[PDB]
């Protein structure tokens, strides 16, 4: 249904290493003759154990449909087993903004929020939980458009995540929070200098992340929502979504 021939696959430079091994952009000839693709391959898919996993991530893929989520173009599941994706050409998230930290607007910086709220009331919607939402997870397809990508990390988990291994929503919520922030700061990690074991001890004590230099007020107190300790005190995310559609369109009129 999307097994792909592999004649049609024209593999290319490695862009980047993932889990199970290269990952390689390339062209896919389909009957559009040169559509740009990523292509995810797998070291040890000779082992069905290993075949099992790495084509996990595809079906679970395979289930959303929606502009700010990476799609699944196909797979090629004899060895080499492969794994094709729409390429996102500009690469990972934090890379990019690292370097146009003088040179992304802040519109642009909202938009990519903006963007992945829309992705994840769309999973909200499809009580999907993540577990991951970082700015490592996030790939860029355009100046303009950003994607959710992946499908413990201590310094982003919600409090209940870390103390008790919960996960719905909400806590969804509170990483979306930290990956905002992350955004503002330009791909800056956060709680940099601080050991794991102490994060729950900050946030029990009442303490946040700061707000960003140049970030708008309005947009810091959203971040600072996500973080209620009560994950029954969050926004939804298609609350997120109404804000930040109104946060942005406030600062595109600057
Ligand atoms: C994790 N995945 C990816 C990892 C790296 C890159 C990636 C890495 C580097 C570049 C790249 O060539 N550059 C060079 C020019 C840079 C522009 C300057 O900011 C962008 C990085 C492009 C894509 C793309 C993907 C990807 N796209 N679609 C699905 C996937 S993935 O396999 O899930």
């Amino acid at each position: 249904d999307y097994e792909i021939q592999r004649e049609r696959i024209e593999l290319g430079r490695c862009i980047g290493e993932g889990q199970f091994g290269d990952v390689h952009q390339g062209i896919y000839m389909s009957p559009n003759p040169a559509l740009a693709v990523a292509i995810k391959t797998c070291k040890n898919c000779t082992s069905d154990s290993v075949r099992e996993k790495f084509l996990q991530e595809a079906l679970t893929m395979r289930q959303f449909d929606h502009p700010h989520i990476v799609k699944l173009i196909g797979v090629i599941t004899e060895n080499p087993v492969w794994i094709i994706m729409e390429l996102c050409t500009l690469g990972e998230l934090r890379s990019f903004l690292q370097v146009r930290k003088y040179s992304l607007d802040l519109a642009s910086l909202i938009l990519y929020a903006y963007q992945l709220s829309t992705a994840l009331a769309y999973l909200e919607s499809k009580r999907f939980v993540h577990r991951d939402i970082a700015a490592r997870n996030v790939l860029v397809s355009s100046n303009d458009c950003v994607k959710l990508g992946d499908f413990l990390p201590i310094k982003w988990m919600a409090p209940e995540s870390i103390n008790f291994r919960r996960f719905t929503s909400a806590s969804d919520v509170w990483m979306f929070g930290v990956c905002m922030w992350e955004i503002l700061m330009h791909g800056v990690k956060p709680f940099q200098g601080v050991k794991n074991n102490d994060v729950i001890g900050r946030i029990e004590n009442g303490e946040r992340l700061p707000m960003p230099p140049n970030c708008p007020p309005t947009l810091y107190s959203l971040m600072t929502k996500c973080w209620a300790y009560d994950p029954s005190r969050r926004p939804r995310f298609t609350e997120l979504k109404a804000q930040l559609s109104t946060i942005l369109e406030e600062e595109k009129a600057q």
